[PDB]
């Protein structure tokens, strides 16, 4: 008779959505017979063959419904409420655990039945990626520590080197591993505010690309990012808490969140340098370039630059005691089925294949 | 009953002190769910949920069905504002500070009871190292609330100076959240400074964090124009007479702008900036300081040393109850003596040897 | 069970509140029994004890409402309006009455049986005051009267001295005794014309530290507020109506308000000169400070900077026909308990202590 | 039982009140007993004695309301669309004759019974006034004229003449003869549009002390005015419509309304000075000067910068066949009412004080 | 019938083009007052008001007490807003400026009827002046119209040139009245021109006014971005391609820019923007115009010579009925008979002699 608004909450929250528009898209989806439909046989969207059928009933009615926006908003408010909470209640490791089991449970369905990831293309990706910086495991082990703890004016990393040696790459896997926003600090002294509003609420921030001024006869070109960034000490220290607000939409007082900065070697000054407890120097390695000619699925599938394949790494190299402990049962769970499909010497044979400059899959 | 109670949602926010909207949304939604089988409520894991789930529940089963609990928060949360605009205009400054005194310790009754993750052991730690951060650190913390409290006119200012890392900020940080407040950055051109300034609307105290000047700058000190703005604030500093404070294109009130820090390096003090503060305490580096930390990481990590339930405790553990409110002079004596069950003399003079000594407080 | 709108926009019309937050916070706090209420019986507040008991049972009720804020912000415009009203059909004179009945209500209160003032040491501030400048209660007399009277080429005084011979001091008294604007002009020409939208309506405005040029070397910061004033004639002037923007839109076109400014010795223009009916010259005065040093609580209560420290010097000093007739009954009380508070002498001690610098009480 | 919210409206446009917060104001003064309302006994606000009795029953329900203000806001658009429709139906003609009717209603009261200003001493007005200029008469006349019939680049005039001179004056009261904005030219070209905006339904527009930078060693300051002037040709013209927007608050195209334009003996450009179909240069006169030293009511009282004395300088020179059709029965009451107080002679007398820089009405 | 018919509000709106809300509201209310005591109707002042004050009367009369007046009318004026939407979409550009001159010649049947207050007298002698602007006026017009509805790539530009004061302006004014359209100003800085250019959305025709540039500036001509700019708008000038056209922070709509004149002075224009023009029409000051209408103010005074309406009654004398649409041919056979009867060849052609003399066309 009447719309259930708690059910599309429900939804809504079993689905993470925080998306109005979508969420009235993929609600209304489910208005449609159960019976025979076909998306739901194909298992094509697990966003939606795994809610149909229970929400079937609700969605009719909803979709006779006067007022379906404003159910949606209700249920993204929802969302956003308990992302409030989590922001303010969990501790850092446990903001990270939750963040663990959200890529694990999207990897269970890619790895799945469900199919579409070939799990041989992606532990290449971890080969690779593990030819990229040395330790790159124990850097990335050591990062999280540093993200976690949070410790104040030793909160933030420099990813430094020439164009091409893999910044992008590494910053853009961390980000998706942990969570977090990318800013842009180049911009205007006028503006830099309502980016640095996009940090609310966020685990992490990377300061992609900064620009500098010094030593730009280098091909390098000009922006404020270095000089509009050595004057956020108080942000990047995270020591006092800095008032944050993105336009009218929200606004909230808070420590910085700690970070990455990624720069193609320009000059850091020594007040600026201070802010990092350590830097990175990616360096263009000719054998990884020739991998890649040979490994085209790595760029096509975007895999080197995800998350994902950092998780698999850590699964791959940390001791389980490293985890969460209420996690780790779910870790031994994957480091099991990892050495169930790939021997010690099969996956040092891709290692091997990625330093030679060959197809990791040789 | 078969309607939600708008009443009991602002009772909710009224005793959590909950002025944020969507976090009362969330907060409240957890009540929906049966009391009797509440992981939350089982490992005690937060007070402003375990204390008030079972009395909520009935409620927050309505209200989980509720097509209007946006609108019903918003009015919970207008509520536990006009409060705390009411408590602003008509508490005196040693109420509020008492009230935001009990705060904390309901807060560290938690994190150092049977439900609490906190070790008051390496709290305790902490203490001990401020307390080795500046000569009689207790009196210097006693003396500042006195007068952040008294709010005397040419008498609210206090210059926190010396070299970079010598304890300033972990000072007023400490400050900040044991009395409340914002940090304020006037290192910004004047045609900006006015919008920075309507931080301090309302607040207790408000840090001019690490404000930066021309000159001496060859002690590769940076220019800045935070000294030159400051110096041009006597009005402000002063606090005789009101002045207007901005925030969102409209002088949202004019008031005695509240008294405070300045934190400093070593640069030039004008003779007319320096006669706005009655007192300047001079921080240095220290070999022991430094080694100490680096053999008790945990006072960086869980952030001890900057944090006001350090402070707290150094009053509890210093200070004769009666220098305390009358108010709360009983839930002092209920933490003097359960602070010298579990510290005696001896632990406590040996922490604070092992600073000296850089061996790392509690060992 | 039905709330009544009209009770909640009384309370708010008779404490002449206009903040919508406050108005809110001050009502529910009604909803509780009053028959045992000590904020009632220790008599805290009068906006709560003169109220309680007879708002309680509209109170209870409000406190079941739905629409709270809502009731609250028809309040508060009828205040708003009332306001408008008053500005547009008032005489200058009944707003300055109706300002003086509101400081004498006040006045009742803090030297009453349950006030915090002691009115000895408020006569120690108008000593102290009837000391800063010559013939003073002449000088505040005459400038209620300018104010009053609001005639076109003579509405601006312009007080001029030395950094800390009492320029703010007496302005800040004068606003609060009268009502209006502090505005800052040192501002660029730009963002100029916003700070002048602030006189809107108000009874007077004090144009607070202009600075000029020149004076620099006589250690004299520069700024513009001097040649802006000089551009501001038919501002200052007030024959014809101006243009007033506030909140980035125009509020009023309305003669702009009479009143102050506060100058530290710069040049000043013939043509800016001649913008000021009067003008007087602040003197820095030794004794003055001595005595402070030593009636120390005239500073940390605040009673110099006080329009009730003039109210009261206006009261022991100017005869009764030279106030409004409305309030003569109410001021010939006051003479009456300053009579009976002090004699001729004890007041004159005071001003000699203040003569010698000694400490006003002594 | 109920409130009439037709009633409210009625009263805002007899009233022609387009302000809500007013609105409000006034129409709660409505609530109370009209028995022995001592407002309405004392005959001091048109806007009030003249409706209380015929409102009390409503208002008396309106306090009760809970939605005065939306209430309100209707009453205050009824009033906004009116003036909508008389913009785009009634000639120009007609635009001027409805003013000219509510500046007669305002002077019924002000002379009238109602009692509050002198008619001798605006008569004086008059006679300053007409010292100002050679034919004043006649230049009032014939500007009315130019506004009326709003001939492409034949609309605008231009008041010259070194400060003091009477440009402002003459200007100010013309302004108030027929309606219109002050607008100030001399903002930046990134605001200057905000400004224009005011100038939508208006049916004239003065540019307020335009700002050149020709000839600055004349002690003349800064602007951008003439500059940000010769480049509005087009709306100076007003060939073609122009665009106008006052925030989102309003929006429309149209004919820019015709004009003046206020300076300090600049320099002109022919660009520019082509715009200006006739330019009037205003000096300053020792007598009238003196005389006003000698008849400060003038200024006291703000006369000699009103609309009604350009008015009653009409209704005693000007013929009644030049007047509107409509209004001319009225304008010959008005003519005898001034000719039964006014002997030629008395007010050729005044005149004559005037020329002597003695007392008007010595 | 206690109740106010919306959808009777939504007609009269349609009926009368109204998609002013205020202008509605206003308009609506006059008919609460009773029909047989009107004197707005026995004047019969305006159309739109007498027209419809009976059958709405009984409708205005509930409006009067309704509570909720903007938000009807705001419904009215929203369907008539999305017509006009549907018709800038559908109809054909025939049809527009169709349309277009059917509402100009219901406003002609009422000015110069018995209830009208204008003379077609004085109107028929801005014809004669205007024919006397340029050589061949009439077929300048007919051209003109069939290359804006036609819409050519590459065919849809005039060029006016000529010195200060030779008639550019007054035509295209007449011209921007005559077809509907928007006058523009792109002598602006490149960052800003994108604003202006959103003007044109959803226009006819839009009309380039006083474009100035950079060169022969001797001539005591400004300096002004107004060529530049042109000429890097090859893409929305040509039309082949839709341009993407930006108002209120986001580009409203992505269409062929409309086609129009450039009005100028003599000024030197580049060869890669005279391409853009496929007309260019050279304007001349001439004697006998200026004192003709010296001695014939009413033509400037009653804005004759600059009207959309002296155009189509110039279209009116001299184009064959066959050279418009269809279905207004018969009201054009309507409008060329009166016209007839009013004015023989004789008393024209003397007028146009007047002009020629300077006498002042009426004499
Ligand atoms: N160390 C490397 N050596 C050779 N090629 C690399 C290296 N790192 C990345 N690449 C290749 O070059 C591209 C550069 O990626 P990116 O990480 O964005 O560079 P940058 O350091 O400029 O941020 C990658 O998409 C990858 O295909
Ligand atoms: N007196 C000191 N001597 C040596 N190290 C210190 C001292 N005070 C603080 N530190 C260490 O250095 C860091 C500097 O902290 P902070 O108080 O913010 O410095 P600053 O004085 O520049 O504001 C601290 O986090 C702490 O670990
Ligand atoms: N004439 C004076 N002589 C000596 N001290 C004064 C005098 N006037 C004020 N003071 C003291 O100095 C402070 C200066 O106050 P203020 O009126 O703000 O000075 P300014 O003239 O700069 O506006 C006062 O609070 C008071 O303590
Ligand atoms: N022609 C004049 N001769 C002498 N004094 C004048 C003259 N015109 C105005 N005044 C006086 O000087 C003041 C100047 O007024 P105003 O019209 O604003 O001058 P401006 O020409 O600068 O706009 C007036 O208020 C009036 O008292
Ligand atoms: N060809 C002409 N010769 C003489 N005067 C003219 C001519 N055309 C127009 N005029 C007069 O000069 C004014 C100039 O009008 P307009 O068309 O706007 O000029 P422009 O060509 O500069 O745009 C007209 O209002 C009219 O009274
Ligand atoms: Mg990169
Ligand atoms: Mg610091
Ligand atoms: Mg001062
Ligand atoms: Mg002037
Ligand atoms: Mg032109
Ligand atoms: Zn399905
Ligand atoms: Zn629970
Ligand atoms: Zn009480
Ligand atoms: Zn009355
Ligand atoms: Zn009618």
């Amino acid at each position: 008779k009447q719309v259930s608004w708690k059910l599309v909450t429900e939804y809504a929250m079993e689905t993470k959505c925080d998306d109005v528009l979508l969420l009235l898209g993929m609600y209304l989806e489910f208005q449609y017979s159960f019976e025979m439909c076909l998306k739901c046989i194909k298992k094509e969207q697990p966003s939606h063959y795994k809610y149909h059928e229970k929400h079937y009933a609700n969605a009719a009615i909803f979709a006779d419904s006067k007022n379906q926006k404003t159910i949606c908003q209700q249920a993204v408010d929802t969302v956003l409420a308990k992302k409030r909470v989590d922001s303010l209640q969990l501790t850092r490791e446990q903001m990270l655990t939750n963040r663990f089991n959200d890529l694990l449970d999207r990897m269970d369905i890619m790895f799945g039945s469900t199919g579409s990831a070939d799990i041989e293309e992606w532990m290449a990706g971890v080969a690779w990626l593990h030819c990229l910086l040395p330790k790159m495991d124990s850097v990335v082990y050591d990062f999280l520590k540093c993200m976690v703890y949070n410790i104040p004016k030793k909160r933030y990393w420099l990813f430094k080197g020439p164009i091409d040696s893999g910044k992008t790459t590494l910053a853009a896997a961390l980000l998706e591993l942990c969570g977090g926003k990318a800013l842009n600090v180049n911009l205007p002294l006028d503006r830099l505010n309502f980016e640095l509003g996009v940090a609310i609420d966020q685990f992490l921030v990377v300061f992609e690309d900064v620009k500098g001024t010094g030593g730009e006869s280098r091909d390098l070109p000009s922006g404020q990012g270095i000089n509009n960034l050595d004057n956020l000490r108080d942000y990047l220290d995270g020591s006092v808490k800095v008032n944050l607000e993105k336009k009218h939409l929200n606004k909230r007082t808070q420590i910085f969140p700690p970070g990455i900065v990624t720069m193609n070697e320009y000059s850091v000054p020594k007040t600026l340098q201070a802010r990092f407890v350590k830097q990175i120097d990616f360096r263009p390695k000719d054998y990884l370039k020739h991998c890649l000619e040979r490994s085209e699925f790595l760029l096509e599938k975007r895999i080197i630059q995800s998350g994902i394949a950092l998780l698999l790494m850590l699964i791959w190299y940390r001791p389980v005691a490293e985890f969460a402990q209420s996690i780790q049962s779910r870790i031994v769970e994957w480091k099991e089925r990892l050495d169930k499909e790939f021997s010690l010497s099969v996956y040092q044979k891709m290692k091997f294949n990625v330093a030679m400059g060959i197809g990791v899959l040789d």
